[PDB]
């Protein structure tokens, strides 16, 4: 009716005006995504050009006052490190791994509010997936002494340790100093549950079944204290005393970190002493061992590496 | 020495500049973020009042000139669909499935040539994996009668479908048309595919084996003619004689699509005929059956049903 495009018209009277806020938008847009290469070429072709400078002053400090020369060295170690602040709100390019997921969609964070919002997001989904993984592998290892709900345990734990590398790899571009070992551990931990759904039901696998499915049960209760250690120390860095929680977070971490690598390590030698069975006659006995012996070295020699590192700081 | 550090100033001659420049992209960034907040409260609390316009028509001209009421329609179908080119250049959220798999960051590309350059690079993903899924898929189907590289085959056929399920959720939320069955043709066939793994080796796997495999290889065969059709579509839509070409290559495409919809149907008889079988013992034979029956006609009502809206357009 009449009204009916009176309504219509006082609707749109604003149409033109987003309409005209659109406009100045998509400028500053492009504009804005201009701002952003030429500020990426500058500190990148300086970078590369500064590590070039510490080089040709490499060279001479054993030759050779003997620190003033390196009175340069504090000179471009913050200023390569004032770099890397810079270049922490500029878009950076995805690594071979997200490339292949992804594509080559942008996964940085361009905010330090927004790099903590999705580190506190990466750590309530750990813990979420936690609360899962340590209902249905209970239900495994003491409710159903079945197969397909076996199966149904490492169908998640593989896709919640590749939901990780990608979670893990969005991290480590935006800022996150995560030590290699941590994300390679969770391509160790999808192949070793992989194979574990290729493992045909018989007698080997209903005599590791049950140290399997309680060692998951037990690396889900340490990522209950891993997250509030995890979060208790990202909502603290946010805003002396950090260093007596994080000495006490520790304290009360590593005792169920070492009995978690020592239960690898007996989950690898088990493995091993399955192998030299006659009853055996599945690869995946052996192709199980391999990565709970990778996962004990490769965890234990780097949880000592972090206490190493953090008891000089 | 001396020079050594000549150098070094003439080098942080610029590095005051960037210092520089790096505020004043800081502030365009943050003043930027706020204009795309801006620009969207303003066209999603418009939209949803258009609608509310809508049905307050809606209501009248089945009631009642009556076209002078019904061109208010198109005055805002394309009205709604100019919002949809607006909503185009603003970032989105994404859905319950990327905010699963990715967190919260942001993946919609803000440029028209991002968004090609993206379904480019996708549409080259499914090629490149199509020529690994049909190599690894041709030694296990003829070359090699294994296990351990028939579980390698539906490793990656799971992990490629994953990987798709991910690429188009960020193609869907950028501004893609993807029918719904396309998208859940995807999780029916990781989920075909992973009730493959823990098929246990055995009399009905082997009777199943031959048809699995040369199917999954002919399906890759078809994605060697999506691929210059969809191709084809895309660098052509770019820049009436783009429907010779598309009434063509769907001409052409339409034989080897049903050729494979109808293997899916009897992909799945088998299955509902080597369950009826007293030597089958396993219920992954019952439940392959059904995703390919699913898989058919999904598959086949929704490709006639493109056919459907390309014939009358
Ligand atoms: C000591 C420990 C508990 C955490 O100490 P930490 O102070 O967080 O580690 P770092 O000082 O090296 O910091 C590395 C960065 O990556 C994070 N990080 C540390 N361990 C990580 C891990 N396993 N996975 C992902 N991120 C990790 C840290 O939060 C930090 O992030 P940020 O600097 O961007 O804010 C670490 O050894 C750990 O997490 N071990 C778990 C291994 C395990 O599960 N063993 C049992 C198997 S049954
Ligand atoms: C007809 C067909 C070949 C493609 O026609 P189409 O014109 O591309 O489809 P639409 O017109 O509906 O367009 C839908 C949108 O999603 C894309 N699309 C179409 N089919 C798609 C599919 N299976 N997967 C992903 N995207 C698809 C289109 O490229 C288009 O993208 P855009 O508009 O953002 O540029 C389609 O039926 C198809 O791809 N079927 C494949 C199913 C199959 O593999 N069957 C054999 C199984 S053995």
């Amino acid at each position: 009716l009449g009204d009916c495009l009176r309504n219509w018209e006082d609707l749109q009277q604003d149409f033109q005006g987003i309409q005209e806020t659109h406009r100045l938008y998509r400028l500053k847009l492009e504009e804005l995504t201009k701002l952003q290469a030429n500020c990426t070429n500058s500190i990148t072709r300086q970078k590369k050009r500064l590590q070039e400078l510490a080089l040709v002053l490499k060279k001479c400090r054993p030759s050779l006052s003997m620190e003033a020369a390196q009175e340069l060295e504090n000179q471009m170690k913050e200023r390569q490190g004032l770099f890397f602040d810079m270049e922490a709100y500029l878009p950076k390019k995805n690594g071979l791994y997200l490339s292949l997921v992804l594509g080559n969609v942008n996964v940085t964070l361009l905010s330090k509010q927004a790099k903590f919002a999705y580190k506190d997001e990466y750590e309530k989904f750990k813990l979420y997936l936690t609360i899962i993984l340590i209902v249905i592998s209970f239900t495994c290892r003491f409710l159903l002494n079945s197969r397909v709900t076996d199966a149904a345990f490492n169908f998640l734990l593989v896709w919640y340790y590749c939901t990780l590398t990608i979670r893990e790899s969005i991290l480590i571009n935006n800022g996150s100093r995560i030590k290699g070992w941590w994300v390679f551990a969770a391509y160790v931990s999808t192949f070793l549950s992989g194979v574990m759904l290729t493992w045909p039901d018989g007698l080997m696998y209903q005599k590791f079944r049950n140290q399997f499915l309680s060692f998951s049960m037990y690396q889900s209760f340490v990522q209950f204290l891993q997250y509030y250690y995890q979060s208790g120390c990202l909502y603290r860095l946010r805003a002396e005393g950090f260093q007596s929680w994080m000495w006490r977070g520790l304290t009360f971490l590593l005792p169920f970190l070492f009995f978690g690598h020592f239960w690898q390590l007996f989950n690898a030698l088990t493995l091993f002493n399955l192998a030299r069975d006659p009853e055996c006659k599945e690869w995946q006995v052996l192709m199980c061992g391999f990565p709970f012996l990778l996962l004990f070295l490769g965890n234990f020699f780097t949880t000592l590496r972090v206490v190493h590192q953090k008891f000089h700081s």
